[PDB]
């Protein structure tokens, strides 16, 4: 397990905190990091994000041992099952119909992490020289950037810049992206909701983390930075020190 801490803030302009997440432990004290961004533009985003977080917590705490070679399959199969359960929960309740959430999560191992991603929450590794975004945003503007219809700078001003193209809960099927990243020579793992990186640039995160300070020091500084940049969203992240 890593030294890790969860940080969240409703922010200024939101009725609810619809982000969710946590740091969970199974029966042999292996660590799972979870972050979910419930959709603000649909009903009941906090129900969706807390549903997925609660399911991952309960499923993981029920396990004895998931070794590294088992982890991609465990994450893929549980995300698909949770997506299925969330979809039908929303379909059975008119006040929840259409709800959904992103999810980024990470199973921690000695020298590596296994990450699953659905949506436009992110995972990064950071060291003194670089910050690498491991995940790829499932967002409509990322689609527009990859098809070369807009530049990445326009994405910050585009009228549909909040639309996401893969989400938990809105269809009975989902296909998460899985990543395996070696941790050697990195200093930090960061999982975050778009409330952070829609407003704080990658080099700003790197500059903050490369200074001395504890995980709690850095996370409070990073939250204050997102707020100083006038984030209009819930802001959530897990910061973990590699080691
Ligand atoms: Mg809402
Ligand atoms: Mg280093
Ligand atoms: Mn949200
Ligand atoms: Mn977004
Ligand atoms: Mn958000
Ligand atoms: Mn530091």
């Amino acid at each position: 397990h890593m030294e890790a801490q969860f940080f969240t803030d409703t922010g200024q302009h939101r009725d609810k905190n619809e982000d969710a997440g946590g740091i969970f432990y199974n029966q042999t004290n292996q660590q799972l990091l979870v972050l979910c961004d419930g959709m603000g533009g649909h009903k009941a985003g906090e129900v969706a994000s807390k549903f997925v977080t609660d399911e991952l917590k309960s499923r993981f705490e029920a396990e004895n041992l998931i070794e590294q070679h088992q982890a991609e399959n465990w994450l893929r199969n549980n995300i698909k099952d949770i997506n299925f359960q969330l979809y039908h929960y929303a379909q059975e309740n008119a006040e929840y119909k259409g709800m959904g959430t992103t999810c980024v999560c990470a199973l921690v191992f000695e020298k590596s992490v296994v990450i699953a991603n659905v949506g436009d929450s992110r995972a990064y590794v950071i060291n003194s020289r670089q910050i690498e975004q491991i995940t790829s945003d499932h967002s409509f503007v990322n689609h527009l950037v990859l098809t070369g219809q807009i530049t990445p700078e326009e994405a910050f001003t585009h009228p549909q810049r909040n639309i996401i193209t893969k989400v938990m809960g809105t269809d009975k099927r989902v296909s998460p992206d899985l990543f395996i990243k070696r941790l050697n020579f990195y200093d930090y793992l960061l999982l975050n909701s778009d409330g952070l990186t829609d407003y704080v640039k990658d080099n700003e995160i790197k500059r903050l983390l490369v200074k001395e300070g504890t995980i709690e020091d850095h996370g409070d500084q990073l939250m204050q930075l997102a707020l100083d940049n006038h984030s209009k969203d819930n802001v959530t992240f897990i910061l973990a020190a590699i080691e």
